[PDB]
Order: C-alpha cells, then structure tokens, then sequence
C-alpha cells in the first residue's frame, strides 16, 4: 500500500504500525494478504482457446468463400447429370483448402512462448520474514508476504517484494538492478529518505525493487507493494495486451480483401440485371430450378474467379524463403511477416547496454607520474585496446604499442588493480568466450592487468581456460593478501592489506593497495610515486592529476574513473580494527598516489557503420537507456548519433526531464531528441507509441527485460541473443551472434521482399479480375459456362501458383538502400496500374470465352455451330430455332473449356514474363533472366499437360487438346498478350509521369 520510498524509516514502520523487531501479526497479515492478495504477477490469462481458429474467419479468403462451399455443397446434392459421380469435388477442394490455409495460421501461433512467463522467473519461490508469532525468521512462499511485514535478504537471494529498506546489516548494501534499468552494476543503497516523488527507480536507492537480487550484503527491509503494484508488476502489465497485432502489410491486404468483397457481393447484383429476364420473357415455365442452379453456379464461380487462393501460400514461402536467408546471418525470425516490415522502418529505437555495446566493462586509459620538478609535473599516459573481457587487446603510449613492464609505473598500478580486487576471469569452455566473475569494475581491471602483463610473463602456449587469470596470478604469488578493508559509502574506497611472500630479510614490504573515488584517495595521499622513487605530493602536482581526472570523467570520452595508491607503511596488522568500516578511512591515509584508470562499457565494432548505413537507407537511430545521460551522449558520440563537437542540448533527455515536458512538448521531443537516459522500462514504450503516433515504423533493438515493454510496442522488436530470455520472448527476431550490422541487412531483405511481394500480387490479381470478366460472359451471353471453378482453384493455387513465387526470386532492385523508406499511407495499386491490369485482366477474359466460341462459332473441327443462338442450350429437344436435331447436348461438352482454361493457362505464362517487371518491358529487359521463372513455367505447362493426358483427372477437368487443333489456336489467341502488355508498357517507360 505505501506510496514512498520518501518517508522515513520511521513514517513507514509506522504506516503498517509494525514493530521492525517482531514484524507482523497473524491478525494484520490476515488483513494485508486481504486488502492487497497474494504477492505475485498473473500469468498471461488475458485470452485464449483452442477455438483460436474461431476468429481467422472474417475476412473474404473465409466467408466469402464458405458460402461458395456450402452454397456449392447444395448443389452438389442435385448434380442429377450423369457425371454423379465427379459431383461435389468443389465443395470439398473449396474446404480442403479452407482448411489447409488455416490450419497454417494456427501452427505459427500455437508457437508463442509468453514474456510475462519468462518474467515471473524473477519471482523467488521463497521469502525470509520476520512476523511476531516467533523469534525467528520464517523462510515462506515468497506469494504469501504482504505489504508491511519485516524483510530479510542477503547475498545471492532474489528481492520478494518491493520494499523499503530499514537497516544494512553490511558494511555495504549492493544490488543488481539490471532487471529494471539494464545495467548489472551493483547499486549501493542506503536508508535516508529520496525525497522527491517523481524521482525514478535510478534515483530510489533506499528501495529494494521485487525481482532484482543481492550482490552483496544483508539487509532488513519493510514490504511496501507486493504482487502488481511493483515496479516488475507495471513491467508485467504493458505485456498484457489484448490489442491484437497489426502488421502494416497484412492491414492493406485486409481491406483489400474488403474492397473486393464489395466487388463480389456488388457484382452478383450485376448479374441479377443482365439476367433476371425470366420475370417477362421465358414464358414463365422452364425448369424453375435452373434459376437457383444457373444463378448460384456463377455466383460460387464469381466468388472463386476473384479471390487469389493462391495468395496466402504464394506470400507465407516469399517470407519463408527470407525467414530462411535471414537465419544465415543469425537473424533467427519468429514472426514470419515481420521480416518485411523491417524494410519499411524510418525509426530504429535501441537500447545501450549489450546492444550498442557490448557491455564488458573495459580500462582504456590510464596515466602515471612522468616527471617532477618544481612547479612542472608530466604523466605517463595510456591507451589499452579491447572492448571484451578477453585478455585480447594491447597497451599503447601514443598510438604505438609499449611493453607495460618497460614502466615501474604500470608494475604497480597492474599490482594495486590484481590484489585490490574481488573479481577473477572465467573462460566458459562451453560458451567459449570469457566471462567474469565478480563485479564488472572490479574484472575490468582484473582483465587490463592480463592484457597489461608487467612481468612480461610467457602466455602465448597457454590453454584460454588457463590464460584467463595467468598474469594475475603472478601478482599473487608476489605479495600474500593478509586482510581487506572492504567499501564504505563514508570513504569512496577500499583496500588490502598485504605481505611479501619470499623475503626473510628481516625488512617488511607490507603494504596496504588503495582503490576508489579519486578525489577521496588524492586527497589522502602525501607522496606521489615516480616510477620506484617517491616524492611529496606538492599542490601543482596535485592539479595536474585533478586536472586530467577532470577531463577523462568529461569529454567524449566520459570515462568511469578510479585512483589507484599504496600506503607504503600501513599500520601494524595487531593495531588495526576490522570490525567497524568507520575507522579505515584513517588506516587509508599517508599513501602515495601511483596512478589513474579509465572504465567504458564499449560500443561493439561494428556499431557505428550500421548506424550510418541505416541514415543513408534514410531510418534514424534512437538511444533510450537507464544508464547515465553522460555516458548515454558520450557513447552516442562514438557511435555518431551525435557529432564528436556536436553540442548536444535539446536531443537528449533523462527519464526525469522529459516528464517535465508538457505532454505536447513530449511528443515532439521524440521527432528531434536521440538520448534518452536514466529511463524506466515505460519510458522506452511511450517514446515508441509517441513515435508510432506519427504514422512512422519504429523498431525497438536492445536485451533487457526493462527493454521488454518497448520491444513488445514497436513494430518489429529486435533481441540480441546474450540478451535475457523475456527480451527475446517479446521480439520478432533475435541476433544470435550479437550482430548488430545484421539489422541492415534485414531492412535490405524487407525492403527487397515488399517489391517482390506487389509485383506478384499484380500478377496473381489480374488472373482473378481476368477470369471474373470469363465468367461475366459466360453469364451475360448466356454463353456455355467456359470455365469451372475446380479449374479456376488448381489455376490461382497452383499454374499461377508457382511462377508467383519466381516473381519472389526476382532480381533485388540495386540501390534499394539508397532511398527512404516507403510511406504507410503508400498505395499499391494506382490511378493507372489499375488500368493496366485492367486492361489485360480484360482482355483474356474475353479471349477464354472467345476460345468456347470457336468451338461453335467457327467450330473448324467438332460440333461447330455457327452464329448460333447460344442464347439458349436447354433448346435441345426443341430443335425448332435451330434445326440440326439429334445434335443434343453438344455444350457440355470437354473440350470447349479445355480450350478456354488452356488459354487461360498459356497467357497467364507470358504475363508472367510482362510480370517479369513493371515498365521495365521484354524489349529492353531480357526475358530469358529468371532461370527460375522459366523453371516454373516448365513446371507450370508440364502440370497442364498431366492435367490433359493422364488418368483420374481431365475428368475432373476435360478432355484433352489435341495437337494441330487445340494448341495451335491456344497460341495465337495468347502472343497478343504480351503486345498489349508492351505497348501498355510504353505508355509507362515513354511518356508517363515518371
Ligand atoms: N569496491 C570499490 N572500490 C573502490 N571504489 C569504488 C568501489 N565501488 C565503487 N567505487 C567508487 O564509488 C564512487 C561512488 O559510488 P556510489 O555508488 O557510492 O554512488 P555515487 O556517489 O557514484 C552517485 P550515482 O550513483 O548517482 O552516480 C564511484 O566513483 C566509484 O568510482
Ligand atoms: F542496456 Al539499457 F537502457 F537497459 F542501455
Ligand atoms: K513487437
Ligand atoms: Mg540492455
């Protein structure tokens, strides 16, 4: 219940009205676990159901085309003819193929892992109280601890709740917080009040957050919010999100499916008004059932002409065969469509650390005293390369490689880092990689003294296993540690108390080695080291040591810095307290400066290039990380978000200072701004919706689980594979080699997969508008229906099928990544691309109903019948209008249709080669490119010709065309398609707008 991490320890015990020595009640926690429930998140229940499937039949490619099954399983019942037997295929390859696209759309959902499970892993099982009912504490279910009872937790152990702390048994409270604001840096709490109340959780350092754990220490705090009402539970509450996902291509492709659904249903009623004649001249009487029959056998022939069955299996193998071509770069895809919508981003929002960087805390500079004389003072500096914790890297003086040993200076900066340090290297055979152990300072320098290596020890021979800590333990062997004197927040610092291991002498080198906080460890220093000589530390000498340490914290380079000293006569070990942290402060004075170090969590390699290659294909890079607006602009710097002299007000902000912008001031902020730092995990998805609610893509890149929220809002979220397992549950792809130039490429390959995907949508649609236009005159004429609907199918799903996925293979438009990204306000079809496939869609149409009249009309081989009243056919018996009796039942005939669909097959293979482009015509543009769309069209005609010349089928469809009849005219009436597309064409590629 409590709302401050602002009050006292006191308003907060108080608030609960509990004893921080005895803890809660019985009877109050019976109240609490009441009033506020159980401590723990809900698991993702929001919706669900086998029935899933129950809801992807809205669209047109459903009830559209579910009537046409049912509607063509009715009339499939009274198929009376005496071909009873090939009766009700249509109702069952309509459902067949019903079932088969859907069926698809549940195998790739039934796939979902959820975050909020992978989150509720940062949950303990158990909880440590302090209630009244005993003495001692009480290990129990982490679930069953309410706001207000006594809180312990120590070393190791995950926070319960969220809580405030009471009291650090510790000499230094350390926790990690990585969970919340992405950096694994052990934050050191404290008790006072924080007393601002829109202060973020970077700033809250008297609170335990529930889900984060214990690097070091022991504490006693007091629950203050449980379950929900955490910083981890308002995490869990923006990954809840019943708003079903609306990718920005599938959306124009829905109210396509829309638009042409008006054309269906609207174009049945433009039959109901060239036809409808029986109402007053079919002399009211003949076979009144031939109405439902003729009526709904060319409405279920409408329904399947328009539609592109195809389509659905065409698109879901464009993205497959990217999906597949992605994971060659490691980009391992989770959301097939979503390696599209890549290609059409103009926003890229990234998260820092472990993104940007490679978050491996790493020294990469360092001075020492030069020479002294007077009121002069030169320093030794370095530069050390390397941006991993892999003892990989060299230490340079200006620019040029040195030996560290060269330098008594460095023998015991290198000394002071390896003995004054908790932190040891680990080389994860499995992982094969370097890993730390310990806090990421401290194995900074754990890692700078292998690279460092001043004993000039022989590693080269060395396994990686054992080449980890080498020189390190060198060092070790050198001077026994006898105690430490661990951090205290009074002192900024720690140390360690030290013995030789090898002199009998009878002279004690003991020597105590000092870390920290430089202006605290400066201040306590009298000498200053000059290689092996000491000398007093003058006040020129100090300036010139602050003044570096000044500009190393500062520039471009923001660096973490740290001074490093020896107390070249501590105390005697008998005479020294180590029981109480307020007293080594004194012990740690009289020391001799020796040396100054520099920390960044590096920007990866490759990093900078991406960023530049992203600004050219025109998509901007944004930072939003909870790490320090300092390091957050000096990364950026390096990674040229901002120029290196660029002054940089107004484009970046903290969590906080946007918060103060009015919420106009916000959004617009968004449009200019690049650094967004000290964030909470809701900062980084309200920037994402701010962006979003400019109409632009945004991506989301980063690891994190605070990154969770924002991955999950963007279009396209983007895991880096070391990440945390909820960033990569919440993201469609995920970099599993950390690659972060990968994400160019995936914009190339969205990019090159929309043109791919529109220009075979041209093809496939105007095969439907083409073969509607068929059946529209296969009606409005009373004409013999020249084509089926079983034909219609195979044709859209399987001969337009497959060279629709060669038109996936087309060549990738160069310089594709040389312009923006397309609007999404973008048309496909236009003003004048409609009249194209218009134009032709028309033209066959005609030229397939024009193939079933010459084979009456100038029917030069079987039953012709010449300017022949095919106004009706049910005449049969009546031979009056026209003689020629016992000719009966000629118009059902096969091979009228098979002429018909043959055409309709061989144009829908030359516009597949007008389909070859756009303007680009054959004539120019070598039709003889795609050694795949050839492929495709052999495989296409040399399916027709199993479809003609083979056993069950023809059957289904008609009898075969035969050679020197039923080809020869399929030819001629298909060539002019290509004229039509050619000089429709021209129009383009010659006096078009451009
Ligand atoms: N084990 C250790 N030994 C020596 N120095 C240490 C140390 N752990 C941390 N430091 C030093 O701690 C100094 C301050 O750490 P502290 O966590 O107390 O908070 P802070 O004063 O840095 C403010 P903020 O968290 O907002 O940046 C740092 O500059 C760092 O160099
Ligand atoms: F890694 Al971050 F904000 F979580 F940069
Ligand atoms: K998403
Ligand atoms: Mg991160």
């Amino acid at each position: 219940m409590e709302a401050a991490h602002s009050k006292s320890t006191e308003e907060c015990l108080a608030y609960f009205g509990v004893s921080e020595t005895t803890g809660l009640t019985p009877d109050q926690v019976k109240r609490h676990l009441e009033k506020y429930g159980h401590n723990e998140l809900p698991a993702e229940e929001g919706k669900s159901l086998w029935e899933l499937v129950i809801e992807q039949f809205e669209d047109l490619l459903v009830r559209i085309l579910l009537l046409a099954a049912c509607i063509s399983f009715v009339l499939a019942w009274f198929e009376e003819g005496e071909e009873t037997i090939t009766a009700f295929v249509e109702p069952f390859v309509i459902l067949l193929i019903l079932i088969a696209n859907a069926i698809v759309g549940v195998w790739q959902e039934r796939n979902a892992e959820n975050a909020i499970e992978a989150l509720k892993e940062y949950e303990p099982e158990m909880g440590k109280v302090y209630r009244a009912d005993r003495k001692s504490v009480q290990r129990i279910k982490a679930r069953d601890i309410v706001p207000g009872d006594i809180v312990e937790v120590a070393v190791g152990d995950k926070v319960p709740a969220d809580i405030r702390i009471l009291s650090i048994k510790s000499t230094t409270l350390r926790v990690d917080q990585s969970i919340l604001t992405g950096e694994s840096v052990s934050v050191i709490k404290h008790t006072e009040p924080v007393p601002d109340p829109r202060a973020v959780n970077q700033d809250k350092k008297n609170m335990l957050f529930s889900g984060t754990n214990i690097a070091a220490g022991k504490a006693l705090g007091i629950v203050a919010t449980t379950g929900v009402s955490t910083e981890i539970g308002k995490i869990r509450d923006q990954m809840a999100a019943t708003e079903q996902d609306k990718t920005p291509l599938q959306q124009k492709l829905d109210e396509f499916g829309e638009q042409l659904s008006k054309v269906i249903s609207l174009i049945c009623v433009a039959v109901w008004l060239i036809n409808i004649g029986h109402f007053n001249d079919p002399v009211h009487g003949g076979s009144w059932i031939r109405g439902a029959i003729y009526y709904f056998k060319i409405a279920v022939a409408l329904a399947v002409a328009a539609i592109p069955e195809g389509l659905p299996a065409v698109i879901t193998t464009c993205l497959a065969l990217g999906t597949r071509r992605m994971a060659k770069k490691n980009a391992i895809v989770r959301s097939l469509p979503s390696v599209e919508t890549l290609g059409c981003t103009s926003v890229i929002c990234s998260d820092k650390t472990g993104t940007l960087t490679t978050n491996q805390m790493s020294v990469c500079k360092m001075f020492i005293i030069d020479k002294v004389d007077g009121d002069f003072c030169s320093l030794n500096e370095f530069s050390i390369t390397g941006s991993t914790y892999a003892p990989e890297g060299e230490v340079l003086k200006n620019d040029k490689p040195i030996r560290s040993g060269q330098f008594d200076g460095l023998v015991e900066l290198a000394t002071i880092c390896a003995l004054c340090n908790d932190s040891s290297l680990d080389f994860n055979e499995t992982k094969g990689v370097y890993e730390k152990v310990g806090e990421a300072t401290e194995t900074a320098l754990t890692t700078l003294v292998e690279k460092m290596n001043v004993f000039n020890t022989e590693v080269r021979n060395l396994s990686k296993v054992e080449r980890a800590n080498a020189c390190n333990s060198v060092i070790r062997q050198l001077m026994k540690k006898e105690f430490t004197l661990e951090f205290s927040r009074d002192r900024k610092s720690m140390s360690v108390y030290c013995s030789p291991a090898k002199s009998s002498r009878a002279a004690v080198g003991n020597k105590m080695f000092v870390k920290g906080a430089p202006e605290g460890v400066i201040d306590r220093c009298n000498y200053v080291r000059v290689g092996t000589t000491r000398v007093p530390m003058t006040g020129p000498v100090k300036e010139k040591i602050l003044s570096v340490i000044k500009e190393w914290g500062t520039g471009r380079d923001t660096l973490r810095c740290l001074a490093l000293a020896t107390r070249d006569t501590p105390p005697k070990r008998e005479e020294m307290v180590l029981d109480d942290s307020s007293r080594f402060m004194e012990y740690e004075t009289d020391l001799t400066f020796v040396g100054v170090v520099g920390m960044l969590d590096p920007p990866r390699k490759e990093v900078m290039g991406s960023i530049q290659l992203c600004r050219d294909a025109g998509i901007r890079v944004i930072m939003i990380t909870g790490d320090n607006k300092g390091t957050a602009i000096a990364i950026c710097r390096r990674i040229g978000i901002f120029g290196e002299n660029e002054e940089v007000a107004d484009r970046a902000y903290t969590g906080r200072e946007f918060d103060d912008l009015p919420l106009a001031e916000q959004r617009e902020a968004c449009r200019r701004a690049c650094c967004f730092a000290r964030v909470e995990p809701s900062h980084k998805s309200k920037i994402v919706e701010y962006l979003q609610s400019y109409d632009e893509i945004t991506a989301m890149t980063g690891d994190g689980v605070n990154d969770a929220p924002a991955l999950k809002k963007a279009e396209i979220g983007i895991a880096m594979g070391s990440g945390t397992a909820v960033a990569k549950t919440a993201s469609e792809m995920v970099l599993a080699d950390d690659n972060f130039s990968t994400i160019v490429a995936a914009v190339e390959e969205g990019r090159a997969i929309y043109n791919n995907m529109k220009q075979f949508i041209r093809y496939l649609i105007s095969s439907n508008v083409g073969e509607v236009v068929c059946i529209f005159l296969t009606a409005a004429l009373g004409l013999p229906e020249a084509l089926i609907p079983v034909q219609l199918l195979w044709v859209n799903l399987v001969t337009d099928g497959l060279p629709a996925t060669a038109l996936g293979f087309n060549p990738p438009d160069l310089d594709i990544m040389d312009r923006p990204p397309r609007s999404p306000k973008e048309p496909l079809i236009s003003g004048w691309l409609f009249f194209r496939y218009m134009a032709i869609g028309g033209y066959v149409g005609a030229a397939t109903v024009g193939a079933a009249a010459w084979w009456f009309m100038y029917a030069e081989d079987g039953p012709g019948v010449t300017y022949h009243q095919l106004t009706h056919f049910m005449q049969c018996t009546e031979d009056h209008p026209h003689f020629e009796g016992l000719d009966c039942e000629i118009f059902e005939a096969p091979e009228p249709m098979t002429m018909a669909l043959s055409v309709l097959v061989t144009i829908e293979m030359c516009n597949a080669l007008n389909s070859l482009s756009e303007n680009q015509s054959l004539m120019r543009m070598p039709p003889w490119v795609n050694i795949w769309l050839l492929g495709s069209i052999c495989l296409s005609m040399s399916l027709h010709f199993l479809i003609l010349y083979v056993d069950p089928l023809p059957m289904i469809f008609k009898l075969k065309a035969l050679d020197l009849t039923q080809w020869l005219m399929v030819l001629k009436i298909s060539l002019p398609v290509i004229g039509l597309d050619e000089i429709l064409k021209f129009i383009a590629r010659n006096y078009l707008e451009g």
